[PDB]
């Protein structure tokens, strides 16, 4: 028999780790909210650390040691492609290696 109301609704996606997934890489870098959806998904408490420290510098790199190129300006130019205020650091900086030196 045939009913309404069984069948569920898309999803956005609210893992974020789809970097290391392989085929996935424009879906993901093409929805709303990509790097700044999974801070209101969940919500809770103020600030969220926990490997990162606050006493003078803190940065984590690890798509410039084992990638080659094209992956690195793949994810640049799909991020600058819609235009997303809550990931425009994440896409600019991965593409400040090539336009700042």
């Amino acid at each position: 028999s045939f009913g309404l109301g069984k069948a569920q609704d898309p999803l956005d996606k609210f893992f974020s780790k789809i970097i290391f997934s392989g085929k996935p890489i424009e879906t993901s870098y093409s929805a709303k909210g990509i790097h700044e959806k999974i801070i209101e998904a969940h919500d809770l408490h103020v600030s969220k650390s926990k490997n990162a420290p606050i006493q003078y510098a803190s940065v984590m790199e690890y798509l410039k040691k084992t990638y080659p190129g094209p992956d690195i300006e793949r994810i640049v130019s799909t991020l600058e492609r819609h235009d997303e205020v809550g990931a425009k650091d994440l896409g600019a900086k991965l593409r400040d290696a090539l336009d700042r030196q």
